[PDB]
C-alpha cells in the first residue's frame, strides 16, 4: 500500500515525501535537482534523496527524467551509484508531476579527499580499481559517462566509491569542468566512443598522484596546448580521422612537437602507474586502453579479480532515438516508478 506523505519547505520548494525519511538536510546539486540527506527508518541507512526540479516542463525535460530513472533502476554495481527508492506523492497519472530518488549517501567526493596533497600509491591503486571497476560495467551496458570527474566520483570513509552522473551528458575558462575532458569531446572531432571516459580516469589518476590537476587550462585552446605538449601532437592517421574538417584543420596549424617522457613528468611514481597512464593518455581514441582492458594491467595486481568485476545485463536504450510528447514520456516515467522493486 501507500505510504503516508509529510510536507516540508527546503531548497525554496516544498518537498512532500514519506514518513520513513527523516532529519533532511540539504546538501547541494545534483545534474538536475537539488540533493538533501536523510535518514531511512526503514533500512537504518543515511541515503541522499534528489527532487528533480520541473521534471515534465518540456520534450527535453520529460526524456531526460526518464532516461535518469531508466539508468538508476539498471545500474546495479558496487562501485556504480543505485537507486534504493523512487517515489512521487502523486496518487494518479494526472497528478504526477514531481520525481524523487533515493541513493545512498556518501561521505564525500573526490575533490575532498586530494585537498592540494598527494595521495600513497596503495590509496591511488584501491581508488583509480575501483573507478574501472564500475566504468567496466556501465560501459557494458553501451552507456557512457561523457563528464567523469572527482566531484561525481563519491567516497566513504573507508575509500569505497561509487560513479555518479553518468550517461546525461560554463565550460569556459579556468574550471574543473573541462580539465577531465577527453580533447575529441572537447573540440568536437568526431563522435566519440567510451574511451573518452578513460581519458578522464587518466587526469583523476595523475592529478591523485601529484595532487595537481593535469591539464589546468584556462580556455579550450590553452588546455589543448597543454595537452598536445604532453601525448605530442596527432599523426597523419588520426588527423584522417578528425571528421569534423574544421578541427582537423586548426589542428595541422599546429608546430608539431613530440611525446614527452611521461617518467620525466611523474617524478618518482610507481613505474606501472606510469606505464598504465602512458595507455590511457592516449590522443587517439581508437587507440586508448578499455576498462576491461586496464584492469588486467599489473598495477592493479593486489586488487584485480577477473571472477569478481561484473558487466551489466542487456540494457534497452531505443528510446533514444524515439520522438515522443511530453504527456508519452511522462507515462513512460510513471509505469517505471510504480513498478520499482528495492534492493535486497
Ligand atoms: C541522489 C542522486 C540521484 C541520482 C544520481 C545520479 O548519479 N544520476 C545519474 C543517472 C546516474 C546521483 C545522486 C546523488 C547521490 C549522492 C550521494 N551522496 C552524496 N554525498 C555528497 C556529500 C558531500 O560531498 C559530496 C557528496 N552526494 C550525492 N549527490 C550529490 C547526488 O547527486
Amino acid at each position: 500500500e501507500r505510504p503516508t506523505f509529510y510536507r516540508q519547505e527546503l531548497n525554496k520548494t516544498i518537498w512532500e515525501v514519506p514518513e520513513r525519511y527523516q532529519n533532511l538536510s540539504p546538501v547541494g546539486s545534483g545534474a538536475y535537482g537539488s540533493v538533501c540527506a536523510a535518514f531511512d527508518t526503514k533500512t537504518g541507512l543515511r541515503v541522499a534523496v534528489k527532487k528533480l526540479s520541473r521534471p515534465f516542463q518540456s520534450i527535453i525535460h520529460a526524456k531526460r527524467t526518464y532516461r535518469e530513472l531508466r539508468l538508476l533502476k539498471h545500474m546495479k554495481h558496487e562501485n556504480v551509484i543505485g537507486l534504493l527508492d523512487v517515489f512521487t506523492p502523486a496518487r494518479s497519472l494526472e497528478e504526477f508531476n514531481d520525481v524523487y530518488l533515493v541513493t545512498h549517501l556518501m561521505g564525500a567526493d573526490l575533490n575532498n579527499i586530494v585537498k592540494c596533497q598527494k595521495l600513497t600509491d596503495d590509496h591511488v591503486q584501491f581508488l583509480i580499481y575501483q573507478i574501472l571497476r564500475g566504468l567496466k560495467y556501465i560501459h557494458s551496458a553501451d552507456i557512457i559517462h561523457r563528464d567523469l570527474k572527482p566531484s561525481n566520483l563519491a567516497v566513504n570513509e573507508d575509500c569505497e566509491l561509487k560513479i555518479l552522473d553518468f550517461g546525461l551528458a560554463e565550460m569556459t575558462g579556468y574550471v574543473a569542468t573541462r580539465w577531465y575532458r577527453a580533447p575529441e569531446i572537447m573540440l568536437n572531432w568526431m563522435h566519440y566512443n567510451q574511451t573518452v571516459d578513460i581519458w578522464s580516469v587518466g587526469c583523476i589518476m595523475a592529478e591523485l598522484l601529484t595532487g595537481r590537476t593535469l591539464f589546468p587550462g584556462t580556455d579550450h585552446i590553452d588546455q589543448l596546448k597543454l595537452i598536445l605538449r604532453l601525448v605530442g601532437t596527432p599523426g597523419a592517421e588520426l588527423l584522417k580521422k578528425i571528421s569534423s574538417e574544421s578541427a582537423r584543420n586548426y589542428i595541422q596549424s599546429l608546430t608539431q612537437m613530440p611525446k614527452m617522457n611521461f617518467a620525466n613528468v611523474f617524478i618518482g611514481a610507481n613505474p606501472l602507474a606510469v606505464d598504465l597512464l602512458e595507455k590511457m593518455l592516449v590522443l587517439d581514441s581508437d587507440k586508448r586502453i578499455t576498462a576491461a582492458q586496464a584492469l588486467a594491467h599489473a598495477y592493479f595486481a593486489q586488487y584485480h579479480d577477473p571472477d569478481d568485476e561484473p558487466v551489466a545485463d542487456p540494457y534497452d536504450q531505443s528510446f533514444e532515438s524515439r520522438d515522443l510528447l511530453i504527456d508519452e514520456w511522462k507515462s513512460l516515467t510513471y509505469d517505471e516508478v510504480i513498478s520499482f522493486v528495492p534492493p535486497p
